């Protein structure tokens, strides 16, 4: 069985694979381990590895590993990264360590793609991706609340995808810092979220393709709070009612913001406005952060209404919006057996 795999060394950690993966080269990592490109010998094509050292290690490592598996495996859509493979090189239970996941190969992360000039063309039709693959999520009742560039990844010829299926509905001892930048009001501020928690998310991230720096930068929630405040302003009483007493004390006692207009936190100089055609599509492309980019849920655009904007409805395909389609508590031994026999079946 081992003879059907082979060891390499890729940093500090060994990847053993499948004699199919050949040529393995490092393209990423995080909290989860290590994600290696490779050549695939039996579909003749490049294929992205994933590592997943001892998934069943803590609670958390072993509920997002499980989710994810049970997840990419039964989710399907053109903006949700499609497992290939999933094994393990481990013989039985007791000896079961790894677990590799095979995915079609992108070419980068949207961190890479934040640091570009796009076009209008090239920014719309990437976030009308994003947008579609958070409908098929949200039809399949999971709501992400967690998208950030690191896990949505593109092609050259501008085709994306979403890598992850966001959070469940977490102490850890790593070096890892959770990336909180992209996370809504109601998860920073804990109260009962809908659907449209993820666009908040997608106009933090399309806010950072124009201004090619992180909109709501902070050491901690409190820090990012007040950059939310300091420029979206202080939100309006029917927000706060929403909100737990103890946050509410919290939020209602800060130091208060009108804040800034969407001109001035985009200005003109951050938009193609050189044609005539820029210069509409960057009137539009502020009108659909202004929308997206609202602190009271309540006022802020679903996904729906962003797929019908005039910056994204020119790409609106039926066959792309409409396509029809766990949370427990256990042990690290039993999440090893559950994470096993999904594995293997
Ligand atoms: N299928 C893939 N194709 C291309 N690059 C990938 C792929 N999967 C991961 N990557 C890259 O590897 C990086 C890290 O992978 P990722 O899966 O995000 O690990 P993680 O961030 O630790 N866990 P998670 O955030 O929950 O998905 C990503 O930002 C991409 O740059
Ligand atoms: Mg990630």
């Amino acid at each position: 069985v081992d003879n059907q795999f082979y060891s390499v060394e890729v940093g500090d950690s060994t990847f053993t694979v499948l004699k199919r993966y050949q040529n393995l080269k490092p393209i990423g990592s995080g909290a989860q381990g290590i994600v290696c490109a490779a050549y695939d010998a039996v579909l003749d094509r490049n294929v992205a590895i994933k590592k997943l050292s001892r998934p069943f290690q803590n609670q958390t490592h072993a509920k997002r590993a499980y989710r994810e598996l049970v997840l990419m495996k039964c989710v399907n859509h053109k903006n949700i990264i499609s497992l290939l493979n999933v094994f393990t090189p481990q013989k039985t239970l007791e000896e079961f360590q790894d677990v590799y996941l095979v995915m079609e190969l992108m070419d980068a992360n949207l961190c890479q793609v934040i640091q570009m000039e796009l076009d209008h063309e090239r920014m719309s039709y990437l976030l009308y991706q994003m947008l579609c693959g958070i409908k098929h999520l949200h039809s399949a009742g999971i709501i992400h609340r967690d998208l950030k560039p690191s896990n949505i990844v593109v092609k050259s010829d501008c085709t994306l995808k979403i890598l992850d299926f966001g959070l469940a509905r977490s102490f850890m001892m790593t070096p890892y810092v959770v990336t909180r930048y992209y996370r809504a009001p109601e998860v920073i501020l804990g109260m009962g979220y809908k659907e449209n928690v993820d666009i908040w998310s997608v106009g933090c991230i399309m806010g950072e393709m124009v201004r090619h720096k992180i909109l709501f930068p902070g050491r901690d929630y409190i820090d990012q709070w007040n950059k939310v405040i300091e420029q979206l302003g202080t939100p309006c009483p029917e927000f706060m009612k929403k909100l737990q007493p103890t946050v509410r004390n919290y939020v209602e006692n800060r130091p208060k913001y009108a804040g800034l207009t969407f001109p001035k936190l985009f200005p003109d100089s951050l938009f193609p406005a050189d044609s005539e055609h820029n210069k509409l599509k960057a009137s539009q492309a502020r009108d659909l952060l202004s929308k997206m980019l609202v602190i009271d849920p309540a006022k802020r655009i679903s996904v729906d209404d962003a797929l019908q904007h005039p910056y994204i409805n020119v790409w609106y395909d039926p066959a792309e919006v409409e396509a029809p389609p766990d949370e427990r508590e256990h042990t690290i031994e039993e999440w090893k057996e559950l994470i096993y026999k999904e594995v293997m079946n």
